[PDB]
């Protein structure tokens, strides 16, 4: 188990998630913005595009891999482990 202290936390006003850091926060709330008009029904995507839309839809394909560290997604599993080791880390 994890040891450590804890100040404050941040917690979002959007889908009731809780980020240790706030950089984390801020970056996230990027998702929960509406601007364009057309969204997207099984995510908060938004494009002024309409293709960019129906391509994204094919994205979708049952269930996605998002990344504990960042807000990565990922249409399969093992790519995710993978982008966290090369992303999220710089050694072999
Ligand atoms: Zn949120
Ligand atoms: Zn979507
Ligand atoms: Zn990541």
């Amino acid at each position: 188990g994890s040891s450590g202290s804890s100040g404050k936390i941040f917690t979002c006003e959007y889908c009731n998630k809780v980020f240790k850091f706030k950089h984390s926060l801020q970056a996230h709330l990027r998702i929960h913005t509406n601007e364009k008009p057309y969204k997207c029904p099984q995510c908060s995507y938004a494009s002024a595009i309409k293709a960019n839309l129906n391509v994204h839809l094919r994205k979708h394909t049952g269930e996605k891999f998002a990344c504990d560290y960042c807000s990565f997604t990922c249409l399969s599993k093992g790519h995710l482990k993978v982008h966290i080791e090369r992303v999220h880390k710089k050694i072999k």
